């Protein structure tokens, strides 16, 4: 599991971010007490202590934890950062109110495999009130993507397995949502903000949203489905321009890369052509670590064969 | 809407399928042993999509019972009636151990059991369970051999930059973890043209007379270099013999890196010291292999060496060590 | 006939160009001289002979593009010097039975595949002044171990299952199929050899169903598929002067002829320095002539530290059609 | 030859549908006699004696039935397929009457190098007048093509050939049919149909049509010749929509491709102009495998500039 | 030793050898001259087909080579040679007929000899003279190159755990010259400028010249790549000898220069670039070049006003 | 940035300072530092990170400039001070430094190399028992296998293109070659040249000449001599020193090695013996070239007998 932390640590677009933001606001952090929420190899909470920082503790449930405690020790930290092994909820921290708290929370679709929910519980029961979360705000995206020569191969192939038919594993494919980088040549609609939360203030209730969206045609092309993806924020001192990063196909390589969900129409787009629809996203009933979503969209065309093109439907898609 | 009931990872499957040299030289099995299948209760121990077991049927068999502890087992049970053999394939639902089978005498015990390095999540402890107490004493088991074998692999560019990236970590010394990463066994595809020593056999299995604790073993190889090369450590692999009649040639496959490609790939096992080696030197040495105390589902690796030459250089390039891994 | 085939021989620079400087090269040998052009498609070369000084040009080729040559001939000022006969050149009437200098196109994808040589063997024993120049006049065949593992198990394990049956009875037949295609340097990984060259002026038809020995060396580590095969040619020339010569291998630019890969029976493995000796027959067969049957026989072997284990003696029929 | 084999074998589209419809139709298989006309590799027998038929006679004038011969004894289906060497007219049937007819006939703009003709002659003799022919309806389609860059290429290499004029090449360019896939967004009008061929009534004078068209521009665009294809369609039973399938350019690839035809005059388009006109297709005299095709047109511009980019020509065209 | 790169670079030797042979029987009882001697090859290909005399010039101690290269091939009664700069050195001769010349560099107009050989056509050349080559122009078309520019834009954020970022544009200010492969060019190709060595008066090397590249298909146009295309003296009537340095054809040492924007442009089929390149060789050095581009980035399509923009960037090739 | 990038992306160079300096972190502590030769700043900066009361950064490049916007930025300002010009006229905040850091070394170690600017350091400035980093290094050389590479630039100029080029051949032997030699492709047993000790060592010691024997591996051509240099730091009592090598055997690091062609390609066979003499002078057309000389004789003593043993000179210049 070493793996997760090389991939996690090699993706310098995460870990600039946090570094540059930590340094942006090093006098913020100058004599203050660091919660770190899923610390994982301690690299967070290293950066927080070499920028000044009364204590930083650090808490993970993975065994990577007795690995940061010697790297702790071996770049001198040992006595400015604590690491504790465990979930949040079941840990005593030695100094219950905390100034900051920093986390690298975010999962594929942010809200996926997400440490937000723990988060949010470290601001509502150790944060001092107006206390810096990093980052604090975030947003999900959406645009449409081309995908034809991938996606027909993909769903040609259960038509014979071995002489078998497998027709019915045909939905099953567009049930599922792929996480891929795709290229941005392939994103061909506008693109448009889903939602947006800011982690000082939003609820574990307003995770579960619901949202408008309208995506213009920007060229001829087919719309194979939906690309998504999230920008991130941080906070910044009075004044200063913040720290912020994106995850989607019109910025650099993330390890979140991007969330791809198909439609079950492929939509013959010309320029101008347009998709207004409702992406509804909840955790599951049965699992809550599950996310079900939704997407409705009307594409609505008019040109020569327009009504010969336009089409509305829905899709359920399930992430696991 | 469509409400979600189901697992399905169809990715998985897909990887599975997709392995043409895998379901082929099952398909292959079955098809030169159809005569023996022909009235014969076929149990099919850990059946996915159901495949295996259609195979089967479609090769004439009385009956298939297709067990697996997976949510695919609903889907493959549709894929059972689309295909026409709803009637002679009966799928269940959770782990050998539990269910209560509908015939309580298996006569041909098919099974796609094998992990990463043969052993890793293997599900061959399920199918000596099966055979030892569901099947007709001189009965057929497919696969019913296996073998794992090594040699020396170079890949000293890989190597030095994965060990390479944990000096400075964005300013911190991260040296600690190169002692991790040297002990994480690997599995990836290795170019044929990296392997540079003779390979040797560790073991065999013969799955109609092996026990659970012979999988623990102990064994001793030797490698000799092909040409002049650093080895790096070891690449690993194993390769399944598939019963047959009397007189035809039996079906087989490797997993190594001198055959196709397969999604068990190759794992490799890398050495603590990089060798410096000439055509004509030599590693002898042992590895041994257990389930763990405090987890008999991860596996215990451990590889002893002594690397020798005579070249001029001989003794400043021959040494010897050893090393712990662990498969999780 | 479709422009096609005539587009692609016009495209490939290497080939017209090399007839080209060629025959540029021999312009003071045509000034006065009369030449046939066998096989002349769109009239090019025998415009290239006219353009450089002669006194006549006769072009010969059984398909419709002569007509098109027609036009070309009139159109480019050559009309006069060049006359052009469609048909087979055996049977249709030569208009001037005393050649001096005789061009032909002959060459087919292994050299003698779909090749003219037989009839412009017919044009000098027929209609060439003794000593009369042929372009070009000197053709040799080679060959080298070829490296292709990853397209090779693509193409023959297709046939495993198809659709569900078993299709197993056609990779024997994929194997003995030479394939023509272009082979990437990097891909040739054995010393080249020479298997037979030909020397037009003296070559007779007998000689063109051929047996001949080669010796392969490798030059690096890894799987020796098969062969890959091509040819050289040359053309004549005057005393210090070196001839104009080009080839048509994997180690020299595109020319439409590409490569012809032969895959053997036995995938190779190989250490630098291990080597294939071998041996291959060529004669064009009873019930097509065009058609040549091909068979490729070798000992791979090693003296490196497996050596036995993997060196492998085998025998190759395969057919081209 | 193995290479049209593997072609044919390798489109997917063409064999599933065959697949399909067999499966549709396998209760009026069952216990029936069919005969599969130019079955090669004999793949089409192998599936209708795969899914109930009491006998197929496969026939083909070509070497590749003493393989075929070994594929269905290899497979199991020796009792019940039958191979016969040569061109059906003439070959002694096992059997005088059958019940289906399976083939697949057809050739690059469908009735190129067909073997329509012998299912023809297979169905007036051997069929029982109801049976059943797979497939029995067939269509030719065509549209606009844009090819501006590449034709451009392909007539102006004539000018200067090594200081040659070849420009007499130019019309003789100009009137080869090409075969090769167009990408769907290159066809810039509406699509129109040709002729239809209902293979249960066809005699075979009605192959040498004469048939009108109208297409409608779809965008601003060169049109420099039109796109033509043919879609396929199986018989069903009543109540089952049948299986189908299209060669053109917005369905999946197929080996048959499209067959582009290129137009004297390059057309220049906006939105909504018009390309009316006719197409004639005749066999040759004297070589009735040869295809004489013409086709006619008048391009109206409704679209500002209106008469300088209105055209009318004449263009034939040969395939051998 | 460098001088490898040049003669090895066949596009460049085997087109002055061919065409040399094109104007043989011009070449023949007349005078030529060797200008920029990178070892001796033209005078020795120029000698070798008819012309009576050659004369060569080279500043640095590879004359003293091709002295002796001259001799080990026969060549010497014909070959003369020299160690210096043209601009005031003197072999036996007082005039020439023809001027053979290696004298470009990357930007066509960066280290080069250019200058030199204008100095030997308006003192030694017999007016109505052949130049080798006579005519050259260079150009330029988009690239997209974003990987790269952000990988390398990347590395200094982290240098062994330090800030670097001062280096960025530092480095966006760094011309490079390096081979683009073709499918990186995204826009349509223009001509900057033309230049005829036969009449091109010195002062014209300082030029100011206007652009417009249109969008081939989506892409991120990062920069410029820019190239040159040369071309022979002929007979009346023939095809003239000529080969180009830009990244749709064959291999060339002097490769193209690329030039980064400041802005990644977004850019759909049909979006126009239009620009103006100045460049100026520099008062403290007159072998480095003074390289500025402005460019407005327009777009009509769907959110097209967003995407547009207008901006400048100076470059200096040193 | 052009040599600044390669120099920082160089990590075996750059990390073995690094390590060095956190090794002696106690030692650097509270002291003063002078860093010969700084570039951007990046050993001056490892300086003051791992304590250090004050670092004085000198160099005379424009370069200067930058680093004291680097120094600005990661929050060094304060500790440490930069000098733009050359040690000798430009003048120190203190008199005397208790350590001296230097990335000195050129490409035959001796090549453009700031030893002499770093030996005036220790002699003007550095008290006495004073640390300097590295304080060890040593010249080295192994028999080589270049072949087809050198038969390339060889026949090449038999025909170029038509003419015999060949009086280059004997120029292009003789100019050293800087690359990165392949580990393979040495022959025989690598010798111990020479090593100098920064603390001790005088100017006057780096005209140097030096005895050599290589025993050769395999059955090949010995076609030069590949030379490199290997790296040692100062180090704690009783702790293992930070080091490193240029050596084809080892990594790549910017300085690859320097080859040296053999006028006569020599045929070997495992157990056969080079023996013989290197000799190492600046010039007096320009004090900073490097004037080489090698004298080897070649022992064939086996498959041979004693037929292809030969003996040869060579003289080489490092430009």
């Amino acid at each position: 599991h070493y793996g997760i932390h090389e991939e996690m640590l090699q993706d310098t677009v995460r870990t600039l971010s946090y570094r540059n933001a930590i340094i942006q606001n090093k006098d913020l952090f100058k004599d203050k007490i660091v919660l770190d929420v899923g610390c994982g190899t301690g690299i967070l909470s290293m950066f927080a202590a070499k920028h000044g920082a009364k204590h930083v503790i650090g808490v993970d449930m993975s065994s990577i934890i007795e690995m940061a405690k010697e790297l702790v020790e071996l770049n001198g930290f040992s006595d400015k950062i604590t690491l504790l092994r465990g979930k949040l909820e079941d840990v005593h921290l030695p100094f219950p109110k905390v100034d900051i708290i920093i986390s690298e929370w975010m999962g594929y679709f942010l809200l996926y495999e997400s440490m937000m929910d723990t988060v949010l519980y470290a601001r509502d029961h150790y944060l001092v009130e107006g206390g810096l979360i990093f980052p604090d705000k975030c947003s999900i995206h959406l645009a449409g993507l081309e995908d034809s020569q991938y996606k027909d191969e993909k769903l040609n192939y259960w038509q014979d397995v071995y002489g078998f038919d497998y027709s019915p594993f045909v939905p099953l494919v567009l049930h599922e949502p792929i996480v891929d980088t795709v290229e941005r040549n392939n994103v061909n609609t506008t693109s448009d903000k889903l939602i947006e939360f800011d982690l000082n203030t939003v609820k574990i209730s307003d995770l579960a949203f619901k949202s408008n969206f309208k995506l213009t045609a920007k060229r001829q092309d087919m719309i194979n489905g939906i690309v998504t993806w999230f920008d991130i924020v941080f906070p910044a001192p009075k004044g200063k321009r913040p720290v912020e990063f994106s995850t989607g196909p019109h910025a650099p390589y993330t390890h979140w890369k991007q969330t791809i969900f198909y439609f079950p129409d492929d939509l013959d787009a010309e320029t101008g052509d347009t998709i207004e629809g409702e992406l509804v996203c909840s955790p599951n009933e049965k699992n809550n670590r599950d996310l079900n979503i939704k997407i409705s969209y009307k594409f609505e065309s008019n040109g020569i064969d327009g009504n010969s093109r336009s089409r509305k439907n829905e899709g359920s898609y399930l992430m696991h």
